């Protein structure tokens, strides 16, 4: 026996919505994990199991998922007698048990919750820190501290402004270490808060779901101006660069794109994919933008491929690839992008998430580990990004502790790794060139 | 020993400012604690030691405090040979080593960090959950789940609007359990978000430091109406009441009070304590307000006693008592208030915090364990409020996980208790009667 007990419960995430937490018990103690939740429901994503009872948490309860774990998944894994270190064997077993493709029987959140807890238990059984255990599961040996991407200006579907593009991020690529990167990010963030307060009023510095600011802006170029201004005023002009999550699937209108989709529908203002690309070109020219995520729709494959082949920055697939090995294989084929955004709950398990990572890295892609808009105090993805030697992660602004928890864990990891610890820096896309 | 190692480091809190985190190693494993931080410091509070080095974090660093732990405190507590179950001996040793009034040598954040990690290590040494270890340190045998107080509407010095009073909270007193209490709170919070969106716009649903909303309103009575509208539309009119943190020190002007202090200084709209008291009287009448925190300035003792002696609701001292035993007994003698807000970082140690609580409880006060505006992923106060059996805790909205982590932990505790689990309910002021 390795697994003594697997027990799941219902906790609240950063937004106040129910989510899955799983406690796994072995002889070496308690191992706890919680599942993040996206804002929108992707059609290619593995199914997030919700109760749908409108009188309880407005239908967002996860009692059915919890029960699947406690009544079905838990006794089955204990029956198998498989060690907690057999991550692949245990993950696979849950998949056959679920039988479906998108994990619709047990739910991806139920399967991931157990998967994450197993990985933590297995790490103690190997007597390795979590990031080291993940490293061996992936086939890595030379660890890397990632460049953090702090979203500081927010737009898109769930922002109060008119700003169409979702996230504007800062990347301290010129930092001495990760701890140094945290300082740079925080200082620019508080500098930005002052710039926004002076230009938009004191009632414009409240934060969104991920700790970023959402002042009333329409022009995407204007959002970049604020960010660059804050960077320069903080005194880090070329030690910090800019990243973007456009989330273009959110304003995809009949084959075109609406950069004012939160205004009354006027189909005349729509622009083509080529037009949207030329806009990006201007941004790269006028601003230190080094990475753009979801620049086009999740099914606009022609636009992705055409853009990637003609720009030298990082193109990140999110809604396009949804951490799905099948979608990734197609994206490699068509050269749609050159970076995979890794969301573990999109695919539903640790084993499959590692496979998706290796699939991208072996084809010359970069990877970027990512949070969800609904997060918990769980810090698994901090150990994940290091173990996978990814070199880049976005897990929120330096505000709200569902974000800081990840960043704090990474600072502890850098401390623990000592002289072996290497910061990705300007090599966040391709950290392998530093490994020595 | 029994402590093998104490290593402190610099982490970031919920606002992105540096704070102290402490790792304490015993033979039974690693024990970790982090220190919260308020928006401002008073004259009676224990000193929070910052670096003031404008080369780093705009002077907000805590490398001095970390160094004081790693270089001075850590080798001393290890040298003592004291076991981790000896909370008081280890705390007193840090008190005399600091040897100052307000812990101004090492810093309160330095001393508390070790103190909290010691307490966690002590719980495991006696093979108990943390809240049970605290219960034995406090001299309690009972264990009850507190009523949570979620702030949902925010004003005061650090809110963007024009709202004078600082916090407006909802208290699910009529819930079946704490898990049910979380569900009621989250449903009203989400209901409120829709209410605010409809009346004040899409751009008004962004949150402040503790997760509460800050819509552009002026009238304090308007904040109460929004809350009540949310409670009723969610269908919990009978089960949810309202609490308030006024923080009146922030608009204390010329011996008067300014309910529009965030607007250019006008001495015309100033009102007296008697005038302010009457406004509270009307609030309590027209709305289910059962508790008010800091109704008057931290040194307007006349207004406090006069108002407390003329109401039945709960009166909570925050700026007034700052978890300071000396100020607490003065508040008792003058009967300034009937409830103590408990902020562990204001006094600086676990032992002194437990003592300040018992001092309040023995004089017939209620106690409300509280978060700071700057918090971390640490969940110590969740176990603290249970072990002290105070019946009431405020640690933010059901939003932002530096708040949820406490609420989640409280739910885990209730589950771990099972049958012995009792919800304070309508007895949140005196859970002693249960
Ligand atoms: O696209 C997104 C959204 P969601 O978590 O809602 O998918 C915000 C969080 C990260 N990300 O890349
Ligand atoms: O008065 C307050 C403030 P701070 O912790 O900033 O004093 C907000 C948090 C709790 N409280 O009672
Ligand atoms: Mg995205
Ligand atoms: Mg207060």
């Amino acid at each position: 026996m390795s697994i003594e007990k697997i027990w799941a419960r219902e906790i609240l995430d950063s937004r106040g919505n129910p989510t899955v937490e799983v406690d796994l018990y072995t002889a070496k103690g308690l191992f706890r994990a919680a599942v993040p939740s996206g804002a929108s429901t992707g059609i290619y994503e593995a199914l997030e199991l919700r109760d749908g009872d409108k009188q309880r948490y407005l239908g967002k309860g996860v009692l059915k998922a919890v029960d699947h774990i406690n009544s079905t998944i838990a006794p089955a894994l204990i029956s198998s007698g498989l060690s907690v270190v057999e991550q692949e064997k245990l993950d696979n077993l849950m998949l056959e048990l679920d039988g479906t493709e998108n994990k619709s029987k047990f739910g991806a959140n139920a399967i991931l919750g157990v998967s994450l807890a197993v990985c933590k238990a297995g790490a103690a059984e190997r007597e390795l820190p979590l990031y080291r255990h993940i490293a061996q599961l992936a086939g890595n040996s030379d660890l890397i501290l990632p460049v953090p991407a702090f979203n500081v200006i927010n737009g898109g579907s769930h922002a109060g402004n008119k700003l169409a593009m979702q996230e504007f991020m800062i990347l301290p690529v010129g930092a001495e270490s990760f701890r140094d990167a945290m300082r740079l990010g925080a200082e620019v963030y508080h500098t930005l808060k002052g710039v926004i307060k002076d230009k938009y009023g004191k009632d414009a510095t409240n934060v969104g779901d991920e700790g970023g600011f959402a002042p009333n802006i329409l022009e995407n170029s204007e959002a970049l101006e604020l960010v660059k201004e804050a960077i320069d005023k903080a005194g880090y002009t070329e030690k910090i660069v800019i990243g973007m999550d456009v989330a273009a699937s959110e304003f995809y209108r009949d084959g075109k794109y609406d950069l004012d989709f939160k205004s009354p529908t006027d189909p005349s203002r729509y622009i083509t994919g080529d037009q949207l690309g030329a806009l990006y070109q201007d941004f790269v020219r006028d601003y230190p933008v080094v990475s753009i995520e979801d620049p086009f729709d999740q099914d606009d494959w022609a636009a992705w491929s055409k853009f990637t082949a003609n720009v030298g920055i990082q193109i990140v697939g999110d809604d396009l690839t949804v951490t799905n090995p099948k979608r990734i294989e197609r994206a490699v084929e068509e050269k749609a992008c050159n970076c995979l955004l890794l969301k573990v709950n999109q695919i539903g398990s640790v084993t499959e998430a590692i496979q998706a990572c290796k699939l991208a890295q072996e084809n010359g892609w970069g990877v970027m580990v990512s949070h969800r808009s609904g997060e918990t105090e769980d810090t698994f993805i901090a150990d994940l990004v290091v173990g996978l030697c990814t070199g880049q992660i976005k897990t929120g602004a330096p505000c709200r502790s569902e974000r800081l928890a990840k960043y704090n864990q990474l600072m502890r990891i850098e401390e623990e790794l000592g002289d072996e610890a290497r910061f990705a820096g300007h090599n966040f896309r391709n950290p392998s060139v530093l490994h020595h």
